[PDB]
């Protein structure tokens, strides 16, 4: 219950360093990167394509560890 993970603001293409734009917080389930890891994960590249209100996973940012 009330658990937010990261969720994509915008289409966040391939190999896209991540902004705050492009990181909202929602509380969905399964649960992704805690909203907490945002500041972390900014400059932090993608390696896929991440559509609109798609959440973000672990596998999803490069070299990305908790």
């Amino acid at each position: 219950m009330n658990q937010a993970s990261v969720v994509a603001n915008q289409l966040i293409p391939i190999n896209t360093a991540l902004t705050l734009v492009m990181m909202r917080s929602e509380v969905v389930t399964p649960v992704g990167i805690p909203a907490e890891d945002i500041p972390r994960l900014v400059s932090m590249q993608v390696n896929r394509a991440v559509p609109l209100g798609t959440t973000l996973m672990p596998d999803m940012v490069k070299g990305y560890a908790a």
